[PDB]
């Protein structure tokens, strides 16, 4: 019979990337990329985002490669953002067809027809990617902004340094529990509209929201996370390296009122595993963690 250490920890270990899913993203690099080529000119092409920094959720979705257009390509740097990720669009259009193919804020989502079974199985293959015409600006790179209509700098190394540093101050756990927390995020039982979005704010908010290292428990870890985050979700939160837009504008107030909700409603769920736990009820304990989390928390 599992402790709830033992349960959160083989969580943990079905969140983490593993050889056969990187062979596979770096699969589909290969191909998105060859074919682009023949379409834009584009010197090399990297992935980058919460892949990359070892915080992206399974099943992996929405895995960002930045595309760095060459010289030749300059004139979409003085143009709308609409005109470069239209040209992408109708490129990827052309190969993967209408339905695969979506236009997003930052990228163009290309999703590849994999099959997500029930139980967030894919046989070890990425479900989608994110296609980011990008320019290589010298101290960072500008991408595509429809927000305002332009470009925007961003720098992912100085994000993926800061979550190795926070990882380093959490006892090498700090990406697992952010993990853990955009896999609830993902949860189907909230409906079309996730708690949460970006994704990517989770893992910004916990740079802050995770603090005074490692205290030893996860049940105990996870509640405070989520009450946290219930509290800190209305702050500004801007992008963490200073060079982009701030990354909690994509919530209108409704969607923040019900990200607040729900984020405590989850520190709620938890507790009530805490109390189970404590008194000696630990298959309940672990039924009410997988009812908060989803099928990947184990039961046995
Ligand atoms: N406002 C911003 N300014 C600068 N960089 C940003 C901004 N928003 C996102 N980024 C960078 O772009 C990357 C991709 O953003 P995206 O929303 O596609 O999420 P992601 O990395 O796939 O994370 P998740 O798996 O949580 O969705 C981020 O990980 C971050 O490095
Ligand atoms: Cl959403
Ligand atoms: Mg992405």
């Amino acid at each position: 019979a599992l402790s709830i250490d033992e349960a959160f920890r083989k969580f943990k270990s079905r969140l983490e990337l593993n050889e056969r899913e990187q062979k596979n993203a770096s699969q589909r690099q290969n191909e998105v990329r060859d074919y682009l080529q023949t379409k834009f000119g584009i010197a090399r092409s990297f992935l980058t985002g919460s892949y990359a920094r070892y915080t992206k959720t399974k099943p992996l979705k929405n895995i960002n490669i930045f595309f760095v257009l060459k010289d030749s390509e300059k004139h979409y740097h003085g143009k709308a953002a609409s005109v470069v990720l239209d040209d992408f669009h109708s490129a990827l259009v052309e190969k993967y067809g209408s339905a695969a193919v979506r236009k997003q804020a930052r990228s163009i989502n290309v999703d590849f027809g994999v099959h997500i079974d029930a139980e967030d199985n894919t046989d070890y293959r990425v479900v989608s990617v994110d296609a980011v015409p990008a320019f290589d600006t010298g101290d960072q790179y500008e991408i595509p902004d429809t927000a305002s209509g332009k470009w925007i700098k961003t720098d992912p190394e100085i994000h993926k340094d800061k979550a190795t540093a926070a990882h380093q101050a959490y006892a090498n756990e700090w990406k697992g529990l952010v993990r853990m927390v955009k896999y609830w995020n993902n949860n189907p039982k909230h409906g079309d509209l996730k708690p949460v979005k970006p994704s990517f704010l989770i893992e910004v908010m916990a740079l802050e929201c995770l603090y005074g290292g490692w205290g030893g428990s996860f049940d105990r870890e996870i509640q405070s996370f989520f009450a946290t985050l219930a509290d800190r979700v209305h702050d500004e939160w801007p992008d963490p390296a200073g060079l982009g837009p701030a990354i909690s504008n994509d919530m209108d107030a409704a969607r923040k009122q019900r990200a607040q909700q729900l984020l405590f409603q989850a520190s709620q769920d938890a507790s009530i595993a805490i109390d189970h736990a404590r008194r000696g009820r630990n298959i309940e304990a672990l039924r009410a963690w997988r009812a908060l989390f989803g099928p990947k928390f184990p039961l046995s």
